[PDB]
């Protein structure tokens, strides 16, 4: 297999579907990607996450250069040796959990000086981040880039779209300055911009001059609600290179899913499934159910009609119901289990009917059913 | 297979070899039994405890009867459907957890009145406790008694071994009059008398006279200590009936069972492994090691360099650490099915050894190594 090859094999609309070829595997597109929050997708064995469908997971940087360490990690094997998943692993660059978990956080146009939420004291730039990433042995990197709250005023989207956009250059850099990253990884930038086009237009050929294997949509799914990220979408994925992979950054219920895909999106994470499975929330396709209510105590049924995963063919709603009100961790087991299961069903059903030139009319289908 | 046939196969000295035959499965002896503490063997799949080597599992009813309740589990179709463990559970009367863990006590030569660890009141006495055991669909079904703390006096210990054989023949009667649990289930007793010889004798007479499928000792490992533990089987297992099993109650760790096999015991249930894997501990043929310690953050090495199960084969010291001192899910489950794996290998060797006729010579090897 390639370093890295992006094929489209079927289009409907601005829906895509096809592969990703890299060293460590194959990865079909649309993807949705379970998170392992650090070193583990939380619950689940990685052969378990490989038997619910997924091709891919997603590593959380941030969690893992304060523990283990990314030093640590490296003269350990690297991150796939030691969690025991040999498949590719996409790493996010630890900005986003800088800004949102730790403390004594100072920025600058070098990078970020932050506390760790043991109080040590750690530091990130672009070409740390691109470091501590390659320490992992990540198949793909995301470029470093400085996160826009929601709402953000124009000014300042424009000065924090500018700054990542300088990131960028800085990340691919340090990217190719390392040959055996640069030989056996890819490098994917993020559009910045907020809600604007026109700074989303500046950041989308600032990333294309550039150039880089992927681009995600970053700044969304911070609090601007559906209808706002999908208008931003609207505008924004067209802007990004046709012929390269395009990834919404923590997205999101499976109704976000189904229109991203309308709109051009081929990768997805999410910690929905995961937490909010050990949470007790289940995902049918008859929307989501909370498995601790009441009404499910004696139900016999899986928990979801259709579901072909291990949990809906071997155990009720009725047992799940117990363990979960019971703090057991066969309640989260079970239900992360599901829940990545689901995601990955719906990312084969997207996937087949792109294919089959019928994606308008499943997610027509899937809504109706989904939010009658 | 019948309801209930205990063969031996081989003997060396008092250890004993053989199998229990019932309707859901075979039971390979010396035994050793995980626990689920309410419906579940904690952070195991029942296809996970079986791979280990486990042939039953034991269910402990105290908790059961407060969460989901033993009439919600039968209107589900009992435990074994419930939870997803088709072959033999031994069910505990409960008696021992409404005096450890429940409030309210008052006890009477009628049973047990309680307050739930909710505050709701409830009731067990030798009928009430067969019942629901009856109602989880239990194989093999203990006595209901009166436990005796240690230390006690004599008169003590006299009056509550004395009481609970009384409720060995009312648990005997209820068990009897139910005719779909005397066909398909196995009922054992308990011999009580505290350390004292001459109350052991008239237990294990007025047990063999009522007439049980199997006996257990009871009242041991309550805080008296493997020299006195082993002390008081010396002489008390020979009170037991030979053509029966010997069940060791809540016991324990490996040099335990190994010394209670050397004396005739031929079952054991404990929580050491599934608890105490949960809290850092790992069994190891060169004794337990705490996973936590710092000395194991970069041992590349499997828990132990021996064992055959699917966490040695696949997973490092170093990256057990990382999961339990971050309290991760994963982290307990690969501690949990180590450490059952572990209890069931010791058993295989038991077992064998004592089939070829080399039982002493293991004790003496493993206990060389184990406390090296
Ligand atoms: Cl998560
Ligand atoms: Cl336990
Ligand atoms: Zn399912
Ligand atoms: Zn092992």
């Amino acid at each position: 297999r390639p370093r890295f090859s992006f094929s489209i094999a079927a289009r409907e609309g601005k829906a895509r579907t096809g592969t990703i070829e890299m060293k460590r595997g194959v990865i079909r597109t649309p993807a949705f990607m379970p998170v392992g929050t650090a070193a583990t997708v939380k619950a689940l064995k990685p052969e378990t996450v490989r038997a619910t469908g997924a091709d891919i997971i997603l590593g959380n940087t941030y969690h893992l250069m304060l523990r283990p360490g990314a030093e640590r990690i490296a003269k350990l094997g690297g991150l796939h040796s030691f969690m025991g998943w040999d498949r590719p692993i996409l790493t996010d660059s630890g900005g986003y959990q800088v800004m949102s978990l730790s403390s004594l956080t100072k920025q600058s146009e070098e990078g970020v000086t932050f506390k760790s939420h043991d109080g040590s004291r750690h530091m990130l730039s672009p070409e740390r981040s691109i470091e501590i990433q390659h320490l992992l042995g990540s198949d793909i990197v995301m470029a470093f880039d400085e996160c826009t709250p929601y709402p953000a005023t124009p000014s300042r989207a424009a000065s924090s779209m500018e700054r990542s956009m300088r990131w960028a250059k800085r990340s691919r850099d340090a990217f190719d300055s390392r040959k055996e990253q640069a030989e056996n990884a890819a490098l994917f930038g993020i559009q910045q911009g907020s809600v604007f086009e026109n700074l989303r237009q500046q950041s989308a050929d600032a990333l294309a001059e550039i150039g880089f294997d992927g681009y995600a949509v970053g700044g969304l799914a911070v609090g601007e609600g559906q209808d706002e990220m999908f208008r931003v979408l609207d505008f924004s994925v067209p802007m990004l290179p046709d012929d390269k992979p395009h990834y919404l950054m923590g997205v999101g219920k499976p109704d976000d899913i189904v229109g991203a895909v309308e709109r051009g999106i081929d990768m997805f994470d999410c910690v929905l499934p995961t937490r909010s499975g050990r949470n007790g929330q289940a995902f049918t396709w008859d929307g989501p159910i909370n498995i601790r209510n009441a009404r499910f105590s004696e139900d016999l049924k899986p928990l979801d009609s259709e579901c072909h995963c291990a949990v809906c063919q071997k155990w009720s709603r009725a047992y799940i119901h117990f363990l979960i009100r019971a703090g057991e961790i066969l309640g989260a087991m079970l239900m992360t289990e599901h829940n990545i299961a689901f995601y990955q069903q719906l990312m084969q059903k997207i996937r087949d009917s792109i294919s089959e030139g019928r994606f308008s009319q499943f997610a027509q289908d899937f809504r109706a059913r989904y939010f009658a």
